[PDB]
């Protein structure tokens, strides 16, 4: 009898990280672009540093030509706004030659100084990358799962717990809480095999606001999740997803922008979509609003 | 600056897959019991077999020795009510050695002529186990989970879906859906190197009612949720568990028995939580109850 | 252009050592045997012990039942005579089946309180079997080798470097003296991994007699033999073979037993091929000659 | 007790050769040269083209700057003399470390179009630069061992042995004739797992004269070589080392290149030991005289 595999229709050695780390090594300048980025974020989460945290990028590279152009032009203002914003650019996608071209993107952005976010949607995908990431999102459908909390609570960056698909804000609660302690989950070594891996616990974990059945980037929707995260004994540190089931971006970022300028501290972080989605053009244009934003937080 | 594994206490290899099959291979016995044990589960679930599939068992394993005389309490009882039950053992739990526990208690269990059923909570697990397993859950907190969706679309057993913690069916049947494509997720090979997996979409996937805000065990419950799978295009194939947030247990299966003696055939499956948690009395006593209620829903 | 592989027919993972130590551990018994007789060989090596180290089994093993029948007579023999004699048996042979069965004798034997001796033809499989080898060779045709100087010098074992094909002392007095440093070389970990190796120097290995252009076991040849150990500052430790090109193997046995006798306590050891080569009733004869040989030798 | 890796003092993964192909992949003209290379040495071998095969460089490569220096000069010798000689460039040396750089080295003279040579001591190196290698000796200490015979058996380049470090030419003899044959060997996948590694037979493998207790390279040792190589029934085609226990270099190449002018077509490759040991202006020498010798071979 075949037990084994009756729906595995192929299975195929992956390259090991350790492969993809030797073809492209971390520059001096790649790993202090991420070092400073994760204490800069670390600052802001907290509360030490006034400025906002922006992850802003396309909705998928699709183009590496079009994404390293994307690089250049976002690096200048991070360097123009960097006293109002810690700008951070998402970076979202052969699976060998996949991850030959992933790698090899992020490398060259942080060795350009422009630190990467990203997505962490399996336990075995950060063996390749998380080296090269200042910042990553656990998704709305895997905000619950504890070997996604279990991962966070191991992930050297920062990261964001994203609300559930209908709004529900207690799972990211749970999550934030869950990822401070030690844990367990079973990934790879960076040589490739099986392996248990246990965590430290990560206090730089956060919520984001991706709206779910009611945007929810309200002053009051903020409200009521800064109290959710109070009572839970956390910071009360939130980042806003103007995108997704948020939508109209740009009315996003005047009511956010607003509520910055009222003096809300609470309120460290945005999400953006941006293309060359919005496009360039108006990518410019809300930065600039959000940067006026927070110089206007420093005083009222 | 040292950017990798910040928040890592420790990772250490784990034995290979291969080394627990070496280890512990299935007997021709274990290996017939698995083989049938999911062709029968494979024929009630699609209404071909008029029989019940019983997952039944402790909350958790403590202690082998406690789990073996179960099994062969739970075996002679499998083998008396063979005609209206199907009945498989719930085995829920150094990783090292944890896992030549595990492996050892279920090949021994499977040689027995006793199918067992498992959880999956991660994507490498199985490869140690899964040919011993004749069926499995997706957790309520990974239901909505792409790569639990992903990981259930290679197993080789049926798989149930469990609703979201707050009584959500949408992503169960959305789970379901899913699960019947082909699919891909990182894991490792039986050598235990990182690995793509390629699956060929698994058609034997069911809801479990498990409760959420409120039990959802009613003959009006079961009926709204039949009615979600029809308009889904899906089989009517519900299985209920009689723990967890429906409560008690001994309750719901009064309530159970009853609608498959009112001759619902849409109820396929239960699932029973029970030590040596319910006791052995009574354990026997609702077992015997859902046989009578299935041979009553034989004549109408 | 194909420059890779061009005259590999085909390349297949064999298993890690840690699947077959996982399938077949060491028995308590198993390791306290091999324990005891790699110190009680290392005793007789250097001195410390007068009896004589008897390495002695068939030429191969074809038939693991005969084998085994093989090691319970002369267990009995190894038990009766261990007073003047350290009987050891020699134990020489898809290739993962065959490692399973190379290992699965072993164990067996070595359980039954029975010491294995072996040969290392290569730095890969004594990852497989070393832990349960209380003895080995080089051969006559790798003794000159660097990769197997290096492998006796980390290799937990006793080891007989025999001399060259010609009869050739040299190259055994340069391969003991290598053994004894340390060294680096490449094989793989009990994972399976590629590896580097580095050992701490072996000082119990020795020469072994085997023959050459002409024999090479009578007294002047152990005289020049002894003599050139002496003035390359060795300890002047000779094991002789029975078999090979020294053949008559009986009449090797009374001329050696003569030496014995006469006092001769620099020849420290004997080879002997033995099947069910020589037949079981000469094997015994053999081995109690030797005891006698080793008892006159005390009393000179 | 205690019986595994008593004198192991430490084992440490290697970089599985996967790792050191994507860092440092063959270019298009490093593959081609290295395809041409081992096509014409193997032309020479057999007698189809009139050339000698010339092996030449450092003793060893302790720094790499003053290898691609002395790559770069050859280089034009080997484009000057490529109607009469086939040049290429002898290349012997944290072993992680060891293995990039020695893997970058060669990488980059191939890129430059000259073909490199090494040396096989062990059957888990070649995994890591033999795509780069177009030619490689066993030594006079190996030509006798079975893995290494079994190695030159599956390796993609043609094979040296050579005779043994008495003179012996029978080893290298039947080193010739079981090398062609297939063979099995144990060592690692390109993914760093131990394997089972099953060969095709190399006809390309030759006699290479290294001397012995007395030089072998005049025209009498020639003839009893080629004599002995006939009888066996083997394509009488010889290498001559100029090196090592054939002292003295200038001496042995005046001397060999007489053979040549006189018409010795047995005489097929040569090697030489030479940094910028002979200097510079000296290897310039041998190679136009040898060069010359060639010519006059083609004549009379
Ligand atoms: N390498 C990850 C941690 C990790 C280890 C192992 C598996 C998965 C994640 C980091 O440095 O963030
Ligand atoms: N072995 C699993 C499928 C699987 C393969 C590899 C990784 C994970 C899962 C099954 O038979 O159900
Ligand atoms: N396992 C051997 C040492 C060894 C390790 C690795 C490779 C080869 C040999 C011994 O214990 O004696
Ligand atoms: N890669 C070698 C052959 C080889 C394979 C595996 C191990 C060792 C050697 C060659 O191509 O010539």
């Amino acid at each position: 009898y075949q037990n084994d595999d009756v729906r595995v229709k192929q299975i195929k050695e992956l390259l090991p990280p350790i492969a993809l780390l030797e073809k492209f090594p971390a520059t001096d300048k790649a790993a202090f672009t991420v070092h400073e980025a994760r204490h800069a974020i670390h600052n802001i989460l907290v509360g030490k540093d006034d400025r906002l945290v922006v992850v802003i990028g396309p909705c998928s590279i699709h183009d590496t030509k079009a994404a390293l152009e994307y690089a250049e032009r976002l690096k200048e203002i991070r360097e123009e706004l960097k006293d109002s914003l810690e700008i951070v650019m998402r970076v979202y996608f052969d699976i060998n030659e996949g991850l030959r071209i992933a790698r090899e993107l992020l490398l060259t952005i942080n060795d350009q100084g422009l630190p990467t976010a990203g997505e962490f949607l399996d336990v075995i995908s950060p063996q390749y990358v998380a080296d090269l990431m200042s910042w990553g999102a656990i998704g709305a459908r895997t905000t619950e799962s504890q070997i996604h909390r279990e991962l966070a609570s191991g992930l050297s960056c920062p990261v964001g717990f994203k609300n559930g698909t209908d709004g529900t804000i207690k799972i990211a609660i749970d999550a934030i809480n869950s990822a401070r302690s030690a844990h367990s989950f079973l990934s790879v070594t960076k040589w490739g095999h099986s392996a248990i891996v246990n965590t430290s616990g990560n206090p730089d974990c956060h919520i984001i606001l991706r709206g779910g059945k009611e945007p929810n980037y309200s002053a009051e929707h903020v409200k009521a999740v800064r109290e959710g995260l109070i009572n839970a004994g956390l910071i009360p540190s939130i980042m806003i997803d103007f995108s997704h089931a948020n939508s109209k971006q740009m009315e996003v970022a005047t009511d956010v922008s607003t509520q910055l300028s009222q003096g809300d501290r609470s309120i460290t972080g945005v999400m953006i979509e941006s293309h060359l989605c919005i496009g360039w053009d108006d990518t410019e244009k809300v930065l600039r609003q959000l940067s006026e934003a927070v110089i206007a937080r420093r005083n009222k």
